[PDB]
């Protein structure tokens, strides 16, 4: 199934992620691709930051070449790095994407996050601290630059990424606004559903995409070890046990009952195809209210450099 967006383009509610850390090779995120679709998927989620848009890009074509795909069954998603904020950046940034996907166009173009950085080629600058130098740019003229892409054809559809509530009003009330954000992508799990985030963007029409719906990658630079592990969930566990499901899947339909669309990451092919089983069985109100308590506030992401940008979503 899709999503119709508010601009009325259609976006699948099932979408495969596809950053792994730099220590897995970049060959891999061409095969897994592959089997993403093999396996079903028709939403990818990429990025600049994740720099894998040329073998997903590689992926896409080589499964348009052998009859499976066509490029307008698939939804592609790629992410405006936080470097390339400033305006008049915008559009090479896109245009870089593209080239390097082999793409004439993206699905879906994200602000990947509010917190700007210094612009330049690093994709984490830092100074003689080891300290990642911030940007003071006003998102407002990011977003109207999102907007020319869009209009240049070059985005079919643009939204936001780990945007909070006031950000979201920012743009939703910029004077002369064209085009509002479609989807705010952003961290959602049963540990940190954002239902008060989900009740914002329905009643502005904005579709909310959740990352981390298993709970994360737990990479150790980002991620407490202490944290718990979202699919150990004894909550979690016992429904996988009632339907015969996984804790995976669980977590994946309690996002697609409650009218979020989710991502899923997964390099390993079995888990890959398992995932698509989501759209095979469903949860009962009881279950989804079981789940619903499970909240905790718990963000798997946090650096605490971060956690002083002014644009810091969650303070
Ligand atoms: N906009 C942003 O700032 C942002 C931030 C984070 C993520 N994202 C996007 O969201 C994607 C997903 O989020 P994520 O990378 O944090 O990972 P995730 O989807 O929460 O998955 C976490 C881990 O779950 C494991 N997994 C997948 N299916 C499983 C299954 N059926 N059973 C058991 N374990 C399973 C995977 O390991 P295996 O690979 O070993 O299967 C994966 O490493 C990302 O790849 C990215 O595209 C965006
Ligand atoms: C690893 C590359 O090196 C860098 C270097 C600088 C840098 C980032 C990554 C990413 C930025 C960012 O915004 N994230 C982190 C993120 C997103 C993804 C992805 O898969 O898309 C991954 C792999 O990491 C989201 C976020 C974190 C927090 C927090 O609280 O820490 C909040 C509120 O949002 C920050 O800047």
């Amino acid at each position: 199934q899709c999503v119709k967006l508010n601009d009325g383009h259609f976006m699948p509610v099932l979408g495969f992620g596809t950053y792994a850390p730099p220590e897995v090779p970049r060959s891999k995120a061409l095969e897994v691709t592959k089997l993403a679709i093999e396996a079903g998927f028709r939403h990818i989620d990429s990025a600049h930051l994740y720099n894998n848009e040329e073998q997903v890009g590689l992926a896409i074509r080589s499964k348009i070449a052998d009859g499976s795909v066509k490029r307008e069954d698939i939804f592609y998603t790629s992410k405006l790095w936080s470097t390339f904020h400033r305006p008049e950046l915008v559009r090479p940034a896109l245009e870089n994407s593209l080239k390097k996907a082999q793409l004439d166009y993206v699905d879906l173009y994200l602000i990947h996050s509010p917190m700007s950085l210094k612009p330049g080629e690093e994709l984490s600058p830092t100074d003689e601290n080891g300290k990642v130098i911030f940007d003071i740019v006003d998102l407002c003229t990011t977003w109207e630059a999102m907007e020319k892409c869009k209009d240049a054809g070059l985005a079919k559809s643009i939204g936001v990424s780990n945007f909070n509530r006031r950000q979201l009003e920012m743009i939703l009330n910029k004077p002369g606004l064209k085009y509002k954000p479609v989807c705010n992508q952003v961290e959602c799990h049963p540990y940190f559903n954002r239902s008060k985030l989900l009740d914002f963007c329905k009643s502005k029409d904005i579709v909310l995409v959740a990352y981390s719906a298993l709970g994360s990658q737990r990479d150790k630079r980002w991620v407490d070890p202490n944290s718990p592990v979202l699919l150990e969930d004894p909550v979690l566990c016992a429904l996988a046990k009632k339907h015969k499901r996984t804790p995976a899947l669980i977590a994946l339909r309690y996002q697609l009952q409650r009218g979020v669309v989710v991502l899923a990451k997964s390099y390993n092919e079995q888990r890959i195809r398992q995932n698509v089983q989501v759209f095979e069985f469903q949860l009962t109100a009881e279950d989804m209210k079981a789940i619903d308590g499970l909240d905790r506030n718990l963000h798997y992401f946090n650096s605490d450099s971060f956690a002083s940008h002014p644009n810091y979503p969650y303070s």
